[PDB]
């Protein structure tokens, strides 16, 4: 039967058309919900992890001040013994020197030394830094450092000063002591704001290790700073609005609501007929 | 047609009534599920973050023991250089002194100094504390401290002693060393128990910094304790039962199940008619 | 009416049969989705917490090297003052000594001392370790340690060497300094891979505390290492694929999709009749 086959194929096509129409309606309702959500402030946010084979190269903005960088080197899961503490050399890191006004206190300019961070988390790649300071007039010996998402973004940024101020606004600033080697295991946390930008903040697990110096007492006045940066785990924590992070839950809820509405329509159509029949039988 | 319009509006009203009835049934089923869940112990819990513009003022319960508080001051994202280490003055913090019996070991009473914590996370507000100890007979120089949810709750609590014991039961106790300035970046984690109470625990990221003292050798016997408390990020981690944390997923699942049951009812109504017709045709 | 009751009970049985068939179809579709997901690499993973009354005993693999273990003891929420620093005795921990080749650098063999960790988190059980080293030729004084999921698994493992290499592959290695007592608050994080194995990694919150020594200057050459291990909180972080972690969301979405397809089928059946009637009326 050619007519029967034509009717069947047209019915299948109409099934496709109505399924597409329902999908479009659900998508429009979900987009309306998202647009209404993004307006309100402080929404409930969910957590999602995503393992990465290789990390993007981060930026480690040091603040030596009067301290001089002594040595920078990349290593894998082990630190070879130092040839001679307090001596320069063996320095090759992608270091960019920029200094700018502090966004918090506009009166002070801070000198930032940005060093490209490790990126092969699987190989336990780490970066070892050494600093020296002959004379210091301060109660506490420390160097400030903050971590931002990517070194490449800073390198190719059009407004370098503003990018560093935005990084200062981010909550990823710490310190490492003098006379100690601190192993910093940094973790990446990405949060997506409602406006669209993805703010990035870091989490660290320091391991302070005392440094024993056999150098002559003449050079004991100078203090040596050591720090090691390494990725703790390949997993990247992602924070996003609970509705937007997993839209499939909202889609399922909306489909359930629409199907419930249609079932209620069918129930009303049956019930009006039933009550009309009852009224006709009674009177 | 007045009758047609009346029938249509009555049908819409009946749609509303049946939709409300379905919502009530789904709500009752969800409440039954929640009541059954809350009985079982150790449920699977989810994680939700919620950014806050301003933090509630926390309580930092120090345990100086023989140590004397030297100076307390609130600062913003920077610590001014100390005028004179080891000297009192410039002390203004909301400090409440209470001491009580240890819930773990009832034989020992512990002296707790509670200091109101920072609350403007956006401005990077921080609290700086100094302690002094002339003579000490101990292998390790440290001061215990634990953090609870709100200082105001402790201040207006009816049973002060019991509140501190409950805080001791909470897992938010740490230490900071002597001769070092430790920057404590505390994070708030709220977990909601099945009974209804919301237990609060803290997460910290210390940054130990060595302290260099130029004071005369006569006063070197006394040891100085420094600590800084600051909120790491405005986000507050919230932990709740997976079913209760996002009830919309359970509501969607229940609506889907009810609609599937109704579809099965329709399928049975069609299939019984089909098989009756088949049986009548055959015999 | 016996016939009416028989028809009703048969209709109920057919309802059960069709509900079971729908459940089987949804289960097959969900299993297909899971099998397709598990093939792709780097999926989005969710976070679930689960409180435990008691922890499984972990394994703390120390790396003293030339250092000699001085004392091991289990305590509850308090460390009694040391009877005499630098002296052995009071040693009773379940310690297993194994040494093997480093998976990263095959040329070096590492000596591992595994100590059973605390398990009563509710009682704040902790393990205190002491180490001694007379002569050392190294710039930094530290002992490596890594934490794996269970001590019992290592104890009864058939291939001990391979298990330790797998633990080394896990990202749970840290250090503790010399001359300081570091309080390690370890947290358990379980991640389930797509292949099926559950990798385990740890998170720690160290609390470095300076150690004051009154021992005679003759013995000051030797350095003493102190470390304390304790569970931070009973909650265990579990990381799993977002689809697999909460299958109920996927089941609800699939049921909604199938019900939407059936509703589209009904709409097509009505619309074809409506358009056929319209065409017949027109021509
Ligand atoms: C419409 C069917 C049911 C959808 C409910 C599904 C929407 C949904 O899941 O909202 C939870 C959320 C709770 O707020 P929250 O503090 O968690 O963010 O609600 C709102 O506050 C704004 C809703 C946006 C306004 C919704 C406008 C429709
Ligand atoms: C009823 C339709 C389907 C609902 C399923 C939706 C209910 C649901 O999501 O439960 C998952 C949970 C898994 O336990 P879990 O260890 O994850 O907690 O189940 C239970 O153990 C208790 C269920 C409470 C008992 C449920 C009583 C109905
Ligand atoms: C079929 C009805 C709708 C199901 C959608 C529900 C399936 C679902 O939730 O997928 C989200 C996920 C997003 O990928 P993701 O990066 O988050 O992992 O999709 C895929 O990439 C693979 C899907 C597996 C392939 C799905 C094959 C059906
Ligand atoms: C290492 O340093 C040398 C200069 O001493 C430089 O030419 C080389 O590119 C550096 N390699 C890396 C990977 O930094
Ligand atoms: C950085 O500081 C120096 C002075 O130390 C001065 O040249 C100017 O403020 C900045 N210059 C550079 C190199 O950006
Ligand atoms: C500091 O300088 C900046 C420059 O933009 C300005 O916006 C800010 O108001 C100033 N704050 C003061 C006056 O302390
Ligand atoms: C510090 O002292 C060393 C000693 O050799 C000297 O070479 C160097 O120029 C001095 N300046 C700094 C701060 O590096
Ligand atoms: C600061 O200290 C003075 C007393 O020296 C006190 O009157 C004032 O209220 C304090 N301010 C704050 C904010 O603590
Ligand atoms: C706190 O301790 C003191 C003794 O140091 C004693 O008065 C009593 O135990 C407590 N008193 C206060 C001030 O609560
Ligand atoms: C310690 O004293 C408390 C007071 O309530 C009591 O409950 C507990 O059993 C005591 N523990 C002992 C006797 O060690
Ligand atoms: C500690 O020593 C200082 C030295 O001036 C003295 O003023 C003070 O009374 C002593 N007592 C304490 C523990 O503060
Ligand atoms: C404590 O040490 C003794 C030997 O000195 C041993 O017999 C006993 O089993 C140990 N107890 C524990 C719990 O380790
Ligand atoms: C561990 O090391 C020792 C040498 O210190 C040697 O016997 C062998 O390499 C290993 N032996 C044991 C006890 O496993
Ligand atoms: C180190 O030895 C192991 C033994 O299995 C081997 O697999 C690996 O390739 C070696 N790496 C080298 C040659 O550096
Ligand atoms: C270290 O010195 C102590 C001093 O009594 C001695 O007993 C011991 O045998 C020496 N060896 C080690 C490394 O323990």
């Amino acid at each position: 039967f050619s007519k029967a086959c034509l009717k069947n194929v047209f019915s299948v096509l109409l099934i496709f058309i109505y399924l597409l129409l329902m999908a479009v309606a659900v998508f429009l309702v979900y987009r309306t919900i998202t647009d209404f959500r993004e307006k309100l402030k402080h929404p409930v946010m969910s957590v999602s992890y995503k393992e990465v084979d290789r990390y993007d190269a981060p930026g480690i903005a040091l603040y030596p001040g009067q301290a001089q960088l002594l040595s920078c080197k990349h290593h894998y899961e082990v630190i070879p013994p130092l040839t001679s503490p307090g001596q320069p050399g063996d320095m090759n890191c992608t270091t960019q020197r920029i200094n700018y006004t502090d966004p918090f206190s506009n009166q002070t300019v801070k000198s930032a030394l940005i060093v490209q961070g490790p990126r092969e988390v699987k190989k336990r790649e780490l970066v070892f830094l050494q600093f020296r300071l002959n004379k210091s007039s301060e109660d506490f010996s420390a160097i400030d450092y903050l971590l931002f998402s990517s070194f490449q973004e800073f390198l190719q940024s059009p407004n370098r000063v503003g990018f560093m101020q935005a990084c200062e606004s981010a909550y990823s600033s710490w310190k490492f002591s003098g006379g100690f080697r601190t192993w910093v295991k940094m973790s990446l946390v990405k949060t997506k704001e409602e406006d669209g930008r993805e703010a990035v903040e870091f989490r660290q697990e320091t391991s302070v290790v005392n440094y024993i110096d056999q150098r002559p007492a003449a050079k004991k006045s100078a203090q040596l700073f050591f720090v090691v940066f390494e990725w703790k785990d390949p997993f990247i924590q992602k924070v996003q609005d609970i509705v937007t992070a997993n839209p499939w839950n909202t889609i399922a809820l909306l489909c359930g609501a629409f199907l419930a509405l249609f079932k209620a329509a069918e129930f009303a159509k049956l019930s009006i007929k039933w009550m009309i029949k009852i009224r006709k039988r009674y009177l």
